[PDB]
């Protein structure tokens, strides 16, 4: 019932009770753990809504109040009547901040309470959506001094009128498969980069072509839009010692903004809720630049450093890795763009975890994702036992639209 | 039921049916994952079924399932159990069981070597002195002058639980840790508690930074006894760097033989409480964890100062730069002195191949991602991108409580 988590570096033991409010399933069972797997009705609605309001009113110290009882009845009626309901703005904001609060895979949750919420529920078209998105991008970028934000489009009705942003992030580079068999640009986006062309986009076939937004409103077909170049802040990547680094011609955008997830609040579903914070260095330096299925630049950087790539035991890949990461952080800091290094980010998460354990009774956390992709054990999260479970409100994965859309 | 795992770097998908033979629990439920938690006398009633499953697995492995030799063995064990309440394994079954406990160890990245385990049968052992002799022979055989060979030595199994054989050391070879009155620690902080127990038992500690601890051996449930491993049998490696001539001046060295000695080996229901085993080191175990954990030798600062790195802000990644160099140093030293060792790229690449082979020939390969992925450079090794399934199969190696916590001293 009452589980404990120990930190093996400091011996600190914390007790977790919050998991007892868990509702969804983990993917695991008493016989098999799937901890490393990436993707493991009016009757159904009212209980969900009730759970939500109860936690909302409890949070505002008005649990079991008339206000609580009243709103509770109002939604009940509305659901029985409209088969659904609408959240007050206060509930919308609270639900959003909490879905972030509950994202077990996010290392930056110490910032959860400061989220700026943009209510875009009154949106009706793709141009509208485009307008809302440009505004989000500009507000969030804030000339390099990034601020967390989320823009929430209209909730689901009959699934046949869902709003969706086809991009996986508001800002991502294109990927083209060249005759060479090789891939130009970002391999992760190759497919999408084609679905844009299949819609009309005039790809510039470069190594870093900011993709175009493909916005879908009320279930209609998606439309393209080219984010104002002046609103997309990019950082040229240069090393603070290796002048040849700049010749690699690498650059990355300053705004990470997941746009393909689904936000669930009180049973209600929001299929279009792009959100953004700021990068942790490693996301770019390790994964985007060094994953083999991505820009895979380790060999190139290795060569330029004149390292002995003959034997893996020379740890050349590891040395190159560190440098590629030193340059990203350096480049971002120099241009005054917000970015956090894995040491600082993990330290803050540990601090956040401790606050959460004593003020909320726990903090769902996915160790496989919280531990940085480099120098794992030299960060404090490596030594921290964590409990993973699903709390609502939450951010969930959802099928790509192009594999579900009835044109 | 079938379970698929995918490699997100190569898009390869594998199917797992082996998990169906999994009996033991994981610590997880449909409502919570405990994947990152370190630690989440039998009765005749529960023994024969356990013996039976094992024998069935054993006879299928040798292509004689259902044979007369198979049925006669089951009858013999059954009679023996009701007759004596327990049973003895044949040499063949012991060897098979030991190899399979390793093969089933989900936290081990070196399993590609599993079938090559040299098994030493020490079931005829009766005294601590005898235990010391078997262990010296194990160390010498396994070390092989630097060309390491996997080995395990198996002491008498548990009977009533009051006559256990235990090796109190957590590893046959380890450096002493000493708590100073000023609160600082000399040596390996990880071994301070055990070191105190040794001194209390009469060990004369030399109090240096790398003193090989003595063996504290418990036979037949009696009080443990101290023995010093002949120095000439302990292979050690001075750590130096291939380009930084000042590295050697750090005064670092490490033993060459890693030998877990505090785990319990379970085979067909039988419990072997003293079963020291050894293979060889993956570099990061020494370079990353033993040297750089804040709770161990903690040398990152000193190494960073010497390299004269910008330690003014973590964002310069000085800790990361120093870590890589320390790890290059460990691999270079071992290779130079011709002592077996493997780097994390090589070990993880071998594990992936081993894993695929297992899915294809065995129907699966229980693996703990949290432990398999190296403590540095995670995503540039193939295992980071590999989905894994973790479950418990027997025979197996299990944790057991430290003996000083449960021992009834006789004095
Ligand atoms: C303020 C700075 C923030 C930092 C430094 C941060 C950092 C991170 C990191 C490093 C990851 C892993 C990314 C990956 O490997 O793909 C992550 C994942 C995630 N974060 Fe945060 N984050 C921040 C803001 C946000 C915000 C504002 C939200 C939502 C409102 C959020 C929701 C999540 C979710 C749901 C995931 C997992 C997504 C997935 O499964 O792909 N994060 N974050
Ligand atoms: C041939 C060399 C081998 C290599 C390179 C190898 C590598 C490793 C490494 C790196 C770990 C993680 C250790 C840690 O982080 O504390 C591990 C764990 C483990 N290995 Fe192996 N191993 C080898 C041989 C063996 C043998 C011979 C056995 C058993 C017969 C074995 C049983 C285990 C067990 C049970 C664990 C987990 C121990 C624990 O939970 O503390 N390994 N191995
Ligand atoms: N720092 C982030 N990071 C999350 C988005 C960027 C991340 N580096 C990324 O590329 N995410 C993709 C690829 N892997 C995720 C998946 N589940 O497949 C989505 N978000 N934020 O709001 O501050
Ligand atoms: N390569 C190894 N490694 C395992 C032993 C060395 C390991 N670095 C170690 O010190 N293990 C201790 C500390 N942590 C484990 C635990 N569960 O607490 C035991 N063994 N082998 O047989 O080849
Ligand atoms: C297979 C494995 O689950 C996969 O590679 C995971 C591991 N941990 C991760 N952690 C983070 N933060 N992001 C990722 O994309 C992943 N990928
Ligand atoms: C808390 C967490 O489980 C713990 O620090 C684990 C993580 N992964 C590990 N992996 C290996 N190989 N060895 C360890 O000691 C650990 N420690
Ligand atoms: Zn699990």
């Amino acid at each position: 019932r009452f589980l404990k988590v120990k930190n093996w570096e400091t011996d600190v033991v914390l007790t977790d009770t919050l998991h007892l409010k868990s509702t969804l399933e983990t993917g695991c069972t008493e016989h098999i753990c799937m901890g490393s797997i990436v993707l493991p009705t009016k009757d159904q609605l009212f209980p969900l809504a009730k759970e939500f309001l109860d936690q909302y009113y409890s949070s505002i110290k008005r649990f079991g109040s008339k206000a609580h009882m009243d709103r509770l009845e109002e939604v009940n009626k509305e659901i029985e009547s409209t088969s659904t309901y609408q959240l007050k703005d206060t509930e919308l904001i609270y639900g959003a901040k909490h879905a972030w609060r509950n994202a077990s895979r996010c290392v930056g949750r110490i910032q959860w309470s400061k989220l700026q919420v943009f209510d875009a529920r009154d949106c009706t078209t793709a141009h509208g959506m485009f307008n809302y998105i440009c505004n989000h991008v500009k507000y969030a970028t804030n000339k390099g001094n990034l601020r967390s934000a989320i823009t929430i489009f209209p909730q689901r009705t009959d699934g046949k009128h869902d709003f969706r942003v086809w991009n996986s992030q508001l800002i991502r580079y294109a990927g083209y498969k060249q005759p060479d068999g090789s891939t130009l640009g970002d391999p992760a986006n190759v497919q999408f980069t084609e679905i844009c062309i299949q819609q009309g986009w005039k790809a510039p076939r470069g190594r870093f072509d900011v993709l175009p937004l493909l916005l879908q409103a009320n279930g209609n077909d998606p439309e393209l839009f080219q984010i104002p170049p002046e609103l997309v802040l990019e950082v040229p990547i240069r090393h603070p010692k290796f002048d040849w680094f700049k010749d690699l011609g690498l650059k990355w955008y300053g705004l990470p903004a997941v746009s393909n997830m689904l936000l669930e609040i009180g049973g209600l579903e929001f299929s279009a809720c792009p959100f953004s914070g700021w990068y942790m260095g490693t996301e770019i330096g390790v994964r985007n630049y060094c994953d083999n299925s991505r820009y895979n630049i380790l060999e190139e950087v290795a060569k330029k450093m004149d390292l002995d790539m003959r034997k893996t035991s020379s740890l050349w890949k590891d040395q190159a890795l560190v440098e590629i990461n030193i340059a990203v952080l350096y480049s971002f800091q120099s241009d005054k763009v917000t970015i956090v290094d894995h040491h600082s980010a993990t330290e803050s998460f540990i601090k956040h975890m401790e606050n959460e354990y004593r003020c909320r009774g726990g903090c769902p956390a996915d160790w496989v994702w919280i531990v940085p992709p480099m120098s794992g054990s030299i960060t404090p999260v490596f030594h921290q036992e964590m409990l993973n479970y699903r709390l609502t409100p939450s951010f969930e994965y959802q099928p790509d639209p192009w594999n579900t859309h009835v044109w």
